[PDB]
């Protein structure tokens, strides 16, 4: 067998059947004779390729396979890898290298010092020392991406390797099963459970790895047993809990003092599947108030090490959530009371308030819709106004890097063909990965893109106000016609200048058979 | 003085007056109170920011200053840095970091292990250990980018540093002058000159660092004195010689055997300002034939070390070209005969052959036009058909990374307001950095963009044919309306489906007062 | 509180009370006002410092704290870190940096790009962005070294940081408890247990992480229940099993084909706490024979990913060994039969055969002796001839790097004051870290050093024979007087030229009150 044949066999035996890519010359020997059981998803720029793959991996809860071109293609994807690192996304990033005989001379298209290029945003990064090693290196990449804590990995392959003979012993790779589905030992788990059972006023904080593990339902059982309020950890990349459940208390503010004040009076705070914590604004004060102690369950040693307070347990979130939910006592305390609905903001017949947009989406969207957020000044309102009952219903750029949601929404829609994806993206953010629209058109992936057009980088105006910074350039983005961009890439487009038009546009989009972009004129901040 | 005030003073004292950027939260404390004598050029995605800055630096022959956001913004620019590394572009890349007090916790927007992120594509990469060090670190960045061999550098700055007090001793930085304008010692230079004077059939090969040094005219004098044919080294990022001068012989083929065959019979081959050599296709054979010896003058130790043959001298290209041109004897040999004009290809009333497009551009464009090339299957024809008399007249992605020419053409046009820039970009390549169009519209930078639309990644079909690779996915890019994309970003747009319309479109574009995009229907390969 | 006071409080609250070091100027602000409850162990060269700390950490099963000087001191320790990486040794390596105000100028003693220096041999490597972050960075280092898979970490601290004010919120660091004591979920653990219970001819292979976890006794119970033979994985850094237990089968040969042949006929091979596998010689063939399947339990994702065959589970070795030992059925198969004693080799009245030395050690040493091995040509005989009943009884350089055993034996003896340590070290290996002898003398740490003096690098002669390599220089090390070296560093020294003198020398050494070196004249290979 060739390295080509052996590697595609390994991939299919490990459950991989899709290549997200933008091709180049070093990759043609890999892509040729493309197997009939695989499918290739082209995107026009590598941030788009990786964003699509990332949404697909996060929603499908399985690794996604990517093929990029050498250093320039890898480099174009590096901002997307920033986000994937902070979402623990299992991404297998492969890139083609020059033929081994010209790597030394640094021929055009040589990826120099290739393994160092995507560092520090990958868990593992490698270029094999010979062609026959390629399948074994691919096996390493698959497992490194997939083991807890999941994350992106990188493999560079000289183009001449694919046609070489494989090692006959590579067959031992095909059916390897690697598990990290582990939980705390019984003795120590009993100590934790007793601490939770004994707490007088526990609180629960959940992060993205809960949703990645599909631990959401177990966390609902845990919160119901403990009679405990539940928040989402700050800067949330995913939604780990039903947002209208009576225990839900919303998105935590991303500040040190704000969080310790919120937790004041809670004796035990159990954090599951989050860093402790993804603060943003500097809001100095106490990490925790006297009387509060914190216990974190995390799948990532790096998160456990860097928490500034609390105890930690490094284990699989699915296994731990299941065990805790099933072991804790039912407390005799009263179940928390559901938060009241948000108020309707006043809305005239002109430009839309973001609150109106989210209320209207909540009214019109299916109950199993999936939302993505890159409308960066409106996140708090989004979290208050969308009832997200089901797992896998929300994604936000985990590193804060714009350019995620537009492509990721396409990947999510590919992963979840029966759940309508609705990406709510600001006019600023829409540009970073605009060409991803083309992939939705070409493959008829029926994502709805809602562009919140207020003419400015609103979240930067917000932060400038926090800093009391004046005379800052570069904050306005006038003069973009998003319907023309959508037409450019073959996507049906609508505009909503007022509420009547927003309702009409959403009704048309929801009954369309392909992707649709709606440009919404929103109020300037 | 604050670090902010001191750093802008250093920048202006070192000749920097423009910030190319896409802002974020960590950068607002740098950008605030933006000085009145500076200008800020916004682009909508970081590949665009860096491409614009790169074109500006290459055309202006001076460093360009960039400001990006943390890891995600830096990462989005990494493919652009691939190209800048191989063009020796003097780019000062700055990125904002989180406040020092939350770097440890890895708050949102922390750039983890920041200096390793852009490696291996930068000459120098650093995050200062204290606020007061920032001006001194900026000084290092300026000089590292600017000294031979020029190239990109990276500086990460915690956002809280800018308001801190500067070191009063930072004033010693402001007027430092650093020179690398050096040439081989007299004794050894005399030996080289005697070898050139003695040669029976010398040849000259020129690379991009000739054009970067503005050594072009000196190289013309040298070639005229030596009566020697002149080629351009393969995979050429710039044009180092007048393309209708009698000595000019065109772009070398990017293959080992092809080059040694071309040089056969030349006893001494003098390479100036090029790697030896940027081959692409694998074309194995002799590096040089018996009877040919090679001497390379390069500004880059890495190029001198990796050449597989020849002697080398590491020195400034401007200083060496001037010295050689003025020291060599005038040979009594006959001056080489100019190459004949290319033939007109047959052209019917339908889709355009690329050769027709280039002939028409050559007929209609001003004599001091500047061209950029990202029409990757048509490079050889472009080189044959455009008379480029002047320095600074051609740019092509030096690492082969698509996404350079569209933004770079804007930067070049900014650098050269009196020379009409015409970027010839394939339909595939146009997408990588499409949002750069917006910057041309907003700042009214009157670049002309000629989109060669053949529906496919033609150069990849070419390489697949070289490999005899079949059943490759992802090679076609149907369904893009470039006039709608241009309208999306505010750029006037025209379409040319035939030669009559191409002439009309070019006449309109050349008399327009702002940027113009022309979508040209070209023949499918 | 100062950073100094806060950091020593963190250290003592996390169980650290000893600093292994070689001081320098950048470290004096850390070491000053040294707390009375700590002790400082000086060694004369940094390979020695780290080797001592490594033996201490491995034997004490807890992290060891090291302080080295800047880049040169860190660099001198890098070979020792090679070994520590492959033994999963929890080492907290700190090094002093220049004052922040001169880092930029690169004053003498600046550690440039410090965090990259010990890479790739550390799990985590960092220099804090401010003085107030130092305690939090130290907390990260402690936990990163200590969490599974344990390993070395690196922290660089500018010397001016220690006297700065600490953050009052650093107290939350002091009592953090971080656990990685995890095991496979119940459902999947039951599947594994059923597979073991069902096996017709199981085999067990154990590696060093068993001994690190003190899982040895659980592995004895497991082997007795399963009625299974037990080997030690190749290139063994530790001894995980009693070597005279009836199930024990010895050290595996370090070759692919040799291992698959050894395992032939075993239907299920359970590997615990080892890489799969640390082969040495290239012995190509089948990784496993038909009929054998492999299951690995490893604490290290990197080991699970790179195994070329088998299933894997990533979990804590102590927790998994305990669970398996207690859950499996007692098989009705007959218990394996103990291996017979090794034969006595013929020995005349002259130079000693290594087999004689090991037999004599086994006869004379206490039953709870601890051995170290850096007599590299005699490892197989050592493993056959020493009855090691107890955990923590054997150490060998895990990366194969000479210079470990001499210092490590001192650290082990410090960790285990009531168990006599006997380091068996070749004449070649003894030189790498010879100055470590001084630390044994100064602190009266009563290690016995047995120098096997055959005049040559015997293991290299062995490998040269495997390669059929001739005319190799540098293999002989004549002319070293080890008694004079021992006298140089204050250690009592004896010589044994024959068996009578070996017995007499060992009797004297075993009844000495301090360290003793015995130079043994062994047969030349
Ligand atoms: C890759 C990248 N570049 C720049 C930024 C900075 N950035 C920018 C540019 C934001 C503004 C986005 O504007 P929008 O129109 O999408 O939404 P709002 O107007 O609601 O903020 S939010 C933010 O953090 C970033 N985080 N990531
Ligand atoms: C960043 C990046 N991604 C992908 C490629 C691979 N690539 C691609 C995708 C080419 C085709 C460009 O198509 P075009 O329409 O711009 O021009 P032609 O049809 O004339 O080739 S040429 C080439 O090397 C690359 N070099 N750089
Ligand atoms: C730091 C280091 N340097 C060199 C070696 C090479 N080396 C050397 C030099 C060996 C010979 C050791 O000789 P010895 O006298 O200690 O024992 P033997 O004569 O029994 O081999 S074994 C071995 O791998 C190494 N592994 N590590
Ligand atoms: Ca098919
Ligand atoms: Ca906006
Ligand atoms: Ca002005
Ligand atoms: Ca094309
Ligand atoms: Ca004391
Ligand atoms: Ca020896
Ligand atoms: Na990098």
């Amino acid at each position: 067998a060739s390295v080509h044949g052996t590697t595609y066999e390994l991939l299919r035996r490990q459950g991989i059947d899709t290549v997200f890519g933008n091709p180049g010359s070093n990759e043609l020997p890999f892509l040729k004779d493309f197997p009939e059981d695989f499918r290739y998803i082209l995107a026009l720029q590598e941030a788009c390729v990786v964003g699509i793959a990332d949404g697909y991996a996060q929603a499908s809860r399985k690794p996604a396979f990517i093929n990029l071109h050498s250093a320039a293609g890898t480099g174009n994807a590096m901002g997307a890898l920033s986000n994937a690192w902070n979402s623990h996304s299992p991404l297998i990033v492969t890139a083609g290298q020059q033929t081994r005989a010209m790597i030394g001379v640094e021929a055009l298209l040589t990826n120099v010092d290739a393994a160092n290029l995507p560092r520090p945003l990958v868990k593992w990064s490698y270029e094999p020392a010979s062609a026959a090693e390629v399948p074994h290196a691919m096996s390493r990449a698959i497992h490194m991406a997939s083991m807890a804590p999941q994350g992106p990995v990188y493999l560079s392959v000289p183009y001449d390797d694919w046609d070489k003979d494989a090692d006959p012993q590579s067959h031992h790779l095909f059916d390897r099963h690697v598990s990290s589905s582990v939980r705390l030992n019984d003795q120590d788990l009993d100590i934790l459970v007793k601490a939770l059972n004994s707490a007088s006023n526990p609180a629960i904080v959940l992060g993205p790895d809960v949703d990645a593990a599909n631990a959401n339902a177990d966390c609902v059982m845990l919160a119901e047993r403990l009679k405990a309020p539940v928040w989402v950890a700050p800067s949330a990349p995913r939604c780990p809990f039903p947002t209208r459940h009576p225990c839900f208390r919303g998105l935590m503010p991303a500040g040190i003092a704000a969080i310790s004040q919120l937790l004041e009076g809670h004796d035990v705070v159990l954090v599951i599947g989050a860093p402790v914590f993804r603060y943003h604004q500097y809001d100095p004060g106490q990490y925790l108030k006297p009387g509060t102690r914190l216990i974190s369950v995390t799948c990532d040693p790096l998160e456990a090490a860097r928490a500034p307070m609390g105890d930690a347990i490094v284990a699989d979130i699915g296994a731990m959530a299941s065990a805790l939910a099933n072991l804790v006592e039912e407390s005799s305390r009263q179940l928390p009371t559901a938060a009241p609905e948000p108020a309707k903001v006043d809305q005239d017949a002109g430009r839309l308030h973001p609150e109106t947009v989210f209320d209207t989406l909540n009214d019109m969207a299916p109950e199993n819709a999936i939302y993505l957020n890159e409308s960066t000044s409106t996140t708090a309102q989004m979290w208050q106004r969308l009832n997200m009952r089901n797992p896998g219903s929300y994604y936000f750029c985990a590193a804060g890097g714009n350019g995620f949601a537009l492509p990721a929404a396409i990947g999510v829609q590919l992963a979840e063909p029966e759940r309508q994806v609705i990406a709510v993206i600001g006019d600023g953010s829409a540009n970073y990965s605009i060409s991803a629209l083309w992939t939705a058109a070409q493959y008829n992936i029926p994502t709805i893109f809602v562009i919140m057009n207020n003419g400015t980088y609103g979240a930067l105006r917000w932060f400038a106000g926090v800093l009391e910074a004046e005379n800052v350039p570069g904050l306005d983005v006038p003069g973009i016609d998003f319907r023309a961009l959508a037409k450019g890439y073959g996507v049906q487009a609508l505009k909503a200048d007022n509420l009547e038009q927003l309702k009409g546009s959403l009704q048309e989009a929801l009954s369309a058979k392909g992707p649709v972009l709606i440009e919404v004129s929103t109020v300037s901040p």
